[PDB]
């Protein structure tokens, strides 16, 4: 019996109190709902940042450029983050957002095939440019929050144009939280190489009864913010709406 005005005010306040500007899009069946404190972001284009790892993984697995148990060895060079200085499967690299592993996968796929596959899936503006190893971080590839929640909807329902097994393999890599009987599958993104910086958390809730509710959070990341604010705003929003 909570009013829509109250849900909208509560979710807006989560973004306001984080001192940022953002939106979260929820999809139930075919119907989109937009909440947050900067609703016009819903149809604006931003780099996908590490949310692209979901599609990179699907492309690399479908095209036999990796397997799910393959261990990508750390080459022993210093990484931006100490946690990336280790050997990882694609799933472990998904959880750590380990850019170097997914850059290796993108190089295995190669520019020609990557561009064909990104165009085949019709992801965002579909443009990868000439640099196979950073096009999701600094452009030219861009996508809107509406497009990201629709991509999440497709993956959650096995509707992307990849084998069912490929989609199930990647979905297994995305489980980030279990709340009561709900499961949250999602991938974060933080585009630190663009100005202003973009933050994402895109995925879906699988409820105990089997319904899947996709979402995409998009906000501006600011100096000194914690990445966990993306998760915190998302979970508070999903809980306020009774989705978890
Ligand atoms: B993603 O989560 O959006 C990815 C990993 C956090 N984001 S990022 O590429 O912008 C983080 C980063 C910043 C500077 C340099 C590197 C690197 O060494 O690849 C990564």
């Amino acid at each position: 019996h909570i009013s829509s005005q109250q849900h909208e005010k509560a979710i807006k306040s989560y973004f306001d109190e984080a001192q940022t500007q953002g939106v979260i899009i929820i999809k139930e069946g075919k119907n989109l709902s937009t909440y947050g404190n900067a609703l016009a972001r819903a149809n604006k284009e931003y780099v996908p940042a590490s949310t692209f790892k979901m599609l990179n993984a699907l492309i690399g697995l479908e095209n036999h450029k990796a397997t799910t148990n393959e261990i990508f060895k750390w080459d022993g060079k210093k990484r931006t983050y100490p946690m990336w200085e280790k050997d990882m499967t694609l799933g472990e690299a998904m959880a750590l957002s380990a850019v170097p592993v997914y850059q290796e996968l993108a190089r295995r796929t190669g520019l020609e095939l990557m561009q064909k596959e990104v165009k085949r899936v019709n992801f965002g503006n579909t443009n990868i440019g000439t640099q196979v190893d950073n096009f999701w971080l600094v452009g030219p590839l861009k996508i809107t929050p509406v497009q990201e929640v629709n991509f999440a909807d497709d993956l959650a329902h096995n509707r992307l144009p990849f084998k069912l097994e490929t989609q199930e393999e990647v979905k297994k890599m995305l489980l980030i939280k279990e709340v009561n009987g709900s499961k949250i599958y999602a991938k974060s993104g933080w585009g630190m190489g663009v100005t202003p910086q973009v933050g994402w958390l895109t995925g879906w809730v699988e409820q105990a009864n089997g319904k899947k509710i996709p979402f995409s959070l998009n906000l501006e990341m600011k100096e000194g913010m914690s990445g966990s604010i993306r998760n915190e705003i998302t979970y508070k929003s999903l809980e306020n709406l009774g989705i978890i």
